[PDB]
């Protein structure tokens, strides 16, 4: 069977929250079978658990915020769209403050982190979320839709009409059975724009952010010395949080998803809409891996 995954090994990590800009130390632990992402505030006596679900999602301005009552945990998405590209079901995220660490802006750490602990195959069915029919949600000119497809499919469209992003590449579509997760989205950046930061500031939004974590766009060019890891790095960095977003689901998808101008409100809105359209989709396990839609790299 295509098996439910851990970690191998405890890893830590210190960083710095994006939008709030405190120091956090990052600790991932091992899971026993079925408890699925729990995020715990550690610094909180008594200790507060977070189950990354849908139903936990309680803000979504410029990242997706877990919330019970007035305990939040920021900025999961990054760190979930590692845990999906490589098939982790189970894991405790322990953190010393309210925001996921940032690192690079990308997944590219977290990837590299998780890979150096090693994974752990454990002796249960990994359960996949079949998507069985259409489900779309809309809102203004956004569009979030899951479709029938045998694997997992993500395509996403963006729509800046900023001289930087001028004939660039707005759209992309990635197929995880064709293209490596790792190699192709996990490095992709979070950006900004430079005539945005007076704003986001004064909404204690990317107060953490700079060109270490961030690729950041002023008037007609990217401020970075060293410029971009991908022609289409910015539709990437979408995928890559979408990703994220849908991980929230609780399990790897069979589907497709597709993004116009989508983000984290309209991503989980999809999620719950789905969720409550349970005639659109059913849970599968495989028990041959070698005759299954979807493989994952070896542990
Ligand atoms: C100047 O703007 C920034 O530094 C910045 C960093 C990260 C963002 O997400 C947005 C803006
Ligand atoms: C939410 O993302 C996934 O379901 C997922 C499934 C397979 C992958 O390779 C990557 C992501
Ligand atoms: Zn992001």
């Amino acid at each position: 069977m295509i098996k439910q995954r851990t970690l191998k090994n405890i890893i830590r990590a210190t960083g710095v929250g994006l939008h709030s800009g405190e120091k956090v130390y990052l600790t991932l632990k091992p899971a026993p079978v079925d408890t699925g992402i729990v995020f715990s505030r550690t610094d909180l006596d008594p200790v507060v658990e977070i189950p990354a679900r849908a139903e936990n999602v309680g803000e979504t301005t410029m990242s997706t915020t877990l919330v019970k009552g007035d305990v939040k945990v920021d900025t999961v998405e990054h760190l979930l769209s590692a845990m999906a590209g490589l098939g982790i079901d189970n894991a405790y995220v322990e953190l010393s403050a309210s925001e996921v660490p940032i690192m690079d802006g990308s997944a590219g750490p977290f990837v590299f982190l998780i890979q150096s602990a090693g994974l752990q195959e454990q002796e249960a069915a990994k359960k996949f979320i079949r998507i069985k029919r259409e489900v779309s949600v809309e809102e203004g000119d956004k569009r979030a839709v899951f479709v029938p497809f045998d694997g997992f499919k993500v395509s996403f469209e963006i729509d800046f009409d900023h001289p930087v992003f001028r004939g660039r590449t707005q759209q992309a579509s990635v197929d995880f059975s064709s293209t490596s997760f790792v190699k192709e989205v996990s490095r992709a950046r979070t950006f900004g724009f430079m005539r945005d930061i007076e704003y986001l500031r004064s909404q204690n939004l990317a107060l953490g952010g700079s060109v270490e974590n961030a690729i950041v766009v002023d008037e007609n060019r990217v401020l970075n010395e060293d410029g971009l890891r991908y022609e289409d790095e910015f539709v990437k960095h979408k995928i890559l949080d979408a990703i994220g977003d849908l991980y929230l689901l609780g399990n790897s998808l069979i589907g497709e998803f597709r993004g116009f101008k989508s983000g984290h409100a309209l991503n989980n809105q999809l999620l719950r809409t789905l969720i409550a359209d349970k005639d659109a989709w059913e849970v599968v396990t495989f028990e041959d891996a070698r005759t299954a839609p979807i493989s994952y790299m070896r542990p």
